């Protein structure tokens, strides 16, 4: 299945959008590209994820621009994993 290889890419790279949102870099930003893909377990789909970033984001911005960065990044996600190889 390509779930879960394209889930862990999607949530990373969610992590990294997140992260230049915040003002972090370099290594801050790829510590928090693991966070974002830490969060996933305990409820499906995206509830605890988007709990997690928003509240780490602290009113940094709008969750409109935070949901849709997330959902429309699923086809990001999978070109990165056949653009990969």
């Amino acid at each position: 299945g390509m779930q879960f290889k394209a889930e862990a890419r999607r949530n990373k790279l969610m992590g990294l959008w997140v992260a230049e949102v915040l003002g972090k870099s370099g290594d801050e930003a790829n510590a928090y590209a693991a966070e974002v893909v830490k969060a996933d377990f305990e409820e499906a789909g995206h509830e605890d994820v988007m709990r997690k970033v928003l509240g780490d984001l602290d009113g940094k911005r709008p969750e409109a621009e935070v949901r849709a960065k997330y959902e429309g990044l699923m086809a990001v996600a999978k070109a990165q994993l056949m653009d990969e190889l």
